[PDB]
């Protein structure tokens, strides 16, 4: 009889976790780059806009990074539901550590804690929406079709909510009601879900077995001496700068596939080598898209003219073009019937619609110059077009494709932590349009090879 939109109760806590994390996530998103801009000009924080940019891409990269790993630590060491609570709890954490009257020396502590934090959380929540369904359930798509709806929610409101907090009662304040936003959705979860929830979940899953413990320790201390060992030589020949270390995040991020890649196709060979232009494109599109909150907050906040409302409020229309676009989009999929196109076609399409989002931003500084403001309505378009552009690719990229799909937007945002340092008002137009254009170019390179691909 009762039911969440037709699917089991428990729906509508985890609904509601995830809304209220993504509110905690998105909310800060939408104001951490103004932030560190900020701490810039009152000389609390020493590096560049550009590093600042850089810093903001870099952040992503890893919180996509986490998110690869916490399903296997909660899989087999913690269990999803501690996995989801303590992740929350760290997360928010993260962003009282922001609210506490520190500057800049606060920074590094509250990354660290979200990147772990989301990490936890993030692909755990998703597990628990599926434990709520048999095997045969058919209402499982619709299901996490209305879980994706609360996520796109919280990432829709809170740049409307913090953003307006923080040019009204300042930053601090802003981060308190990203930290309260974690803290709602810590209070339902942990009380709604105890009401819904398979008490199987408390626990792992795929407890490690008394023999893999000891290889699994090896492993962990391994990766870890090896990367200290890699920060001590930097700091020996010099290479200590947060650029230096940053490029070493980017180089980590970008050599973890790239070392999957080199695994597969020493050890069907054809369709791994296949997956590399899908791959490739796929890691494009997110480093676009990804830009937004970089590149796009910047081009609001010093090309646009919105001095009657907040700037940060721009952060909102993705996932806003997102929630408008899904249900035609799922009408589409389902009416078109003859002559579908394949997934690697969709790919295609879809970095082609990112790369035209670029271009039309190169239009406004070609027209009119870039010393002056310009219309809302062009990062408005810019935005449609990316997400349209998502919407082709996002949905089938785990399927036409695992880790390696999910790797691909970390693998895009560690790109952007070396490309966003172009961006500035002399290059704003070149930028624009070389980026957009190549982005274009490498779509309709995928077309043509869209029919081999689509045989093996
Ligand atoms: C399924 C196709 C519909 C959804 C995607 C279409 C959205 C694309 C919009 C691109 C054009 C918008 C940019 C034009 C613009 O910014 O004009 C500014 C001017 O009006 C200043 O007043
Ligand atoms: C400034 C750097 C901060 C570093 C973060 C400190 C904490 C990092 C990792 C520990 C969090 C793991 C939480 C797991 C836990 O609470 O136990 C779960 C277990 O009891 C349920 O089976
Ligand atoms: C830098 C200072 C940090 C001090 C803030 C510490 C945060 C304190 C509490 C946050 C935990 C929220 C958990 C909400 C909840 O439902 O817990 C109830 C449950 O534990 C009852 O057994
Ligand atoms: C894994 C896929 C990697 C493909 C990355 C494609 C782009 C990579 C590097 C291009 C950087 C060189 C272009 C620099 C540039 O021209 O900036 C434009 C503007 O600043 C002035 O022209
Ligand atoms: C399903 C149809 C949607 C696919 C998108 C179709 C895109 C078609 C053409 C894009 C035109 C690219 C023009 C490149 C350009 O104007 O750059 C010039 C600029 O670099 C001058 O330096
Ligand atoms: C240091 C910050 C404050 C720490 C909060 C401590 C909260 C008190 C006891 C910990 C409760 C552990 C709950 C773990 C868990 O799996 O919760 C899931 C719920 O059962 C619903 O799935
Ligand atoms: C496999 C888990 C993912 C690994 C997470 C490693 C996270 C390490 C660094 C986070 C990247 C953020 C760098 C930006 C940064 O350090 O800013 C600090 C302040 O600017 C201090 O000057
Ligand atoms: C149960 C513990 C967790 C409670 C949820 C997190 C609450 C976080 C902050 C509470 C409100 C803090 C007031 C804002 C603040 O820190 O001062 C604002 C600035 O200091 C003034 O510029
Ligand atoms: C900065 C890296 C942090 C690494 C944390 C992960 C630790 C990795 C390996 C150690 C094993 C973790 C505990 C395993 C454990 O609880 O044993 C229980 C087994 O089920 C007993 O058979
Ligand atoms: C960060 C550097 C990498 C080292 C990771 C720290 C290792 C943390 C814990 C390893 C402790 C050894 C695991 C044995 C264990 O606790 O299992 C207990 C089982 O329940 C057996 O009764
Ligand atoms: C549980 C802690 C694990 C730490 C995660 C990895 C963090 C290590 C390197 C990532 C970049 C951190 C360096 C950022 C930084 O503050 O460098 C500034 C230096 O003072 C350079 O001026
Ligand atoms: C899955 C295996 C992952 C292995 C990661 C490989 C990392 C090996 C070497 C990293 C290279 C060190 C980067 C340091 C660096 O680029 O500094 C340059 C700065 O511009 C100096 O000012
Ligand atoms: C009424 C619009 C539909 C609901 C949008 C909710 C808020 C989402 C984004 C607001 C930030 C970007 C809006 C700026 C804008 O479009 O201004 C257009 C003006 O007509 C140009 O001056
Ligand atoms: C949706 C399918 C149709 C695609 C429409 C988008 C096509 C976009 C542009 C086609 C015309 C290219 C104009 C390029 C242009 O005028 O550049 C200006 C010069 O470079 C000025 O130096
Ligand atoms: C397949 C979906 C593609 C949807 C295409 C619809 C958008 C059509 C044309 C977009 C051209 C944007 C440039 C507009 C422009 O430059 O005019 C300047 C403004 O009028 C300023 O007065
Ligand atoms: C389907 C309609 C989507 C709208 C996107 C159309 C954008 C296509 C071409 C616009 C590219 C504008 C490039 C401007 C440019 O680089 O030339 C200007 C010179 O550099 C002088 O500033
Ligand atoms: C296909 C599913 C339905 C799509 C939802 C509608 C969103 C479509 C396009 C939104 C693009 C808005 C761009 C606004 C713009 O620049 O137009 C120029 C001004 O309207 C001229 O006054
Ligand atoms: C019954 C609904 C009718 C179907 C609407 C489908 C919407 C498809 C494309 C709408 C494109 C909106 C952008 C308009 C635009 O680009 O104008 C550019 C002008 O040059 C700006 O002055
Ligand atoms: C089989 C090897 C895979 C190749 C790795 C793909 C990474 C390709 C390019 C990395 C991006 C480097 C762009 C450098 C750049 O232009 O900006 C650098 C900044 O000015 C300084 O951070
Ligand atoms: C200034 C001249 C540069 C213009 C570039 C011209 C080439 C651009 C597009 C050619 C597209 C021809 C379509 C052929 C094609 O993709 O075949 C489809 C395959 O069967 C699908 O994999
Ligand atoms: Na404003």
């Amino acid at each position: 009889g009762k039911t969440f939109f037709g699917q089991p109760l428990g729906l509508s806590t985890l609904f509601m976790t995830e809304m209220w994390e993504r509110f905690s996530y998105y909310g800060m998103r939408a104001i951490l780059l103004y932030y560190m801009w900020f701490l810039i000009s009152t000389g609390d924080l020493h590096i560049t806009r550009a590093t600042a940019a850089s810093i903001m891409a870099i952040y992503a990269s890893m919180v996509y990074l986490s998110g690869t790993i916490g399903g296997f630590v909660a899989d087999r060491i913690i269990g999803a539901r501690p996995a989801v609570f303590w992740g929350g709890v760290l997360i928010m954490l993260g962003h009282i550590v922001l609210a506490l009257p520190f500057g800049a020396s606060a920074l590094f502590g509250s990354i660290i804690l979200i990147i772990i934090g989301t990490g936890f959380l993030k692909p755990n929540v998703s597990t628990l929406v599926g434990t709520l369904y048999d095997e045969h359930d058919r209402r499982r798509d619709a299901g996490f079709s209305i879980f994706v709806f609360g996520i796109n929610l919280g990432a829709f409101i809170a740049p409307l909510i913090v953003g307006a907090a923080q040019e009204a009662a300042g930053y601090h304040v802003a981060f308190s009601l990203a930290a309260i936003g974690m803290f709602i959705g810590l209070l339902v979860y942990y009380f709604g879900g105890k009401k819904t929830l398979d008490p199987h979940y408390l626990r792992p899953t795929d407890p490690l077995a008394p023999e893999e413990v000891k290889p699994l320790l090896v492993k962990v201390s391994l990766a870890v001496a090896g990367f200290i060992a890699i920060i001590v030589v930097m700091n020996l020949v010099g290479w200590n700068s947060l650029p230096a270390y940053i490029n070493l995040l980017t180089i980590v991020a970008i050599a973890i596939p790239v070392f999957y890649f080199a695994w597969m196709i020493s050890s069907e060979h054809l369709r791994v080598v296949s997956y590399i232009p899908l791959f490739i494109a796929a890691v494009l599109f997110w480093a676009i898209e990804e830009q937004g909150s970089v590149v796009l907050a910047t081009f609001a906040a010093e090309r646009v003219d919105s001095s009657w409302f907040p700037v940060s409020w721009f952060q909102s229309l993705n996932p806003l073009f997102i929630m408008l676009y899904t249900p035609f989009f799922a009408w589409l999929w389902t009416a078109w019937k003859k002559n579908q196109p394949s997934s690697p076609t969709k790919f295609a399409v879809g970095l082609m619609f990112a790369g035209l989002s670029f271009l039309l931003m190169a239009i406004p500084g070609a027209l009119y110059g870039t010393s002056g403001k310009v219309s809302p309505l062009w990062l408005v378009g810019s935005w449609a077009l990316v997400i349209l552009g998502e919407m082709l690719i996002s949905p089938v990229g785990l399927s036409v494709t695992m880790s390696m799909w999910f790797l691909s937007s970390s693998v895009g945002s560690a790109l952007n932590a070396q490309l966003v340092t172009l961006y500035n008002a002399k290059s704003e137009v070149a930028y624009f349009s070389y980026f957009g254009l190549g982005s274009v170019v490498l779509g309709i390179v995928l077309v043509f090879l869209s029919k081999r691909i689509q045989g093996l």
